[PDB]
């Protein structure tokens, strides 16, 4: 037994609409520049989109972005979710501004905005999520554990329905932003460039000399003398010779990365909605520097 999300489109609503939520959400990226030591938000909101989305169980089809259920108490207190209430915020004055969209559009939209504000590939997206009722909220627990292995997230990311190529693309935007230990009990960036959509993810598992050790949270994490680290479950990427053989081929093809990233990031977003036939073409938005804006 699965129940039925069918998208419809914000009354009278078209792409022009929806460009206009994304410019106001670029335009906040980058006036809002200061956010946690300059990072910016982009980063929170890409996670922010992963989150509303990852609670989705292809099984009995509960959870997913369609009802937008971030916005009810037990899932923004989800201990998963520690430190997205700054993605919320950031997306207050702009519900504020377009209360005509969804709360489920709002939050996809804003890691699609992220992304490609940040330089990432273009990510087609859908409108016509709904606001779904407080008690279709899912409960906490149904987003992933960082300090476990390979065999884990092989396991956890078919709940999603995401084969290997999948999991292992979805898991470069760690390229973007960093663990805080306040947050998660994990602490540092994956990389140099985290503000920017890159391949570094997988060039820095390759090539930077990991040590293991405890944080001090406690937590064991992999450090390199750059100052980045890796959770468990990233590191799990290379002891698994059939994740490895795919971190190699991304650190190896920027333009594969982001064509898979894509797609797996639309799927990721869209796991759960039905569009009828005669649902509107995913829109692809341009970006501020696109628009000469
Ligand atoms: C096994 C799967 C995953 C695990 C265990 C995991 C775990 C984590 C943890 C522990 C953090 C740090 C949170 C904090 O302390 O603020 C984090 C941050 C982040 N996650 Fe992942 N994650 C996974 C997959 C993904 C996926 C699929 C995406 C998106 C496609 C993603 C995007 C991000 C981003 C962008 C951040 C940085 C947020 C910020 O800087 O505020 N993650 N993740």
């Amino acid at each position: 037994k699965t129940l039925v999300h069918v998208a419809s489109v914000e009354k009278g609503r078209s792409y022009e609409d929806f460009q206009k939520v994304y410019n106001a959400i670029a335009l906040k990226l980058r006036e809002d520049d200061e956010y946690d030591n300059y990072i910016g938000y982009g980063p929170v909101l890409v996670r922010l989109a992963w989150h509303t989305s990852g609670t989705w169980d292809k099984h009995d089809n509960t959870g997913g972005s369609y009802g937008g259920t971030y916005r009810f108490k037990k899932e923004f207190n989800d201990p998963s979710n520690a430190g997205l209430q700054n993605g919320f915020k950031f997306l207050e004055p702009i519900h504020k501004e377009f209360p005509w969209i969804s709360s489920g559009d709002l939050f996809s939209l804003g890691g699609v905005t992220a992304v490609q504000e940040m330089q990432g590939p273009k990510i087609p997206w859908r409108c016509g999520r709904v606001d779904t009722p407080e008690d279709t909220t899912p409960d906490n627990g149904r987003l992933p554990d960082a300090d476990k292995d390979a065999d884990y997230v092989r396991t956890f990311f078919q709940r999603l329905n995401m084969n290997d190529r999948e999991v292992v693309a979805l898991m470069g935007a760690h390229a973007l932003g960093k663990t805080h230990l306040k947050n998660s009990g994990y602490e540092g960036p994956w990389g140099a460039a985290n503000n920017v959509f890159t391949n570094e993810f997988y060039l820095n598992l390759l090539n930077e000399d990991w040590k293991l050790e405890k944080n001090d949270a406690n937590n064991e994490q992999w450090d390199s003398k750059s100052g980045y680290m890796m959770l468990p479950t990233d590191y799990s990427l290379i002891q698994d010779p059939k994740y490895l053989s795919i971190v190699k081929e991304y650190a190896n093809d920027q333009d594969k990365f982001f064509k898979d990233f894509s797609k797996a990031f639309e799927k990721l977003l869209e796991n759960g909605i039905t569009f009828p036939k005669d649902a509107p073409s995913p829109f692809i938005f341009k970006t501020l520097e696109e628009q000469g804006l």
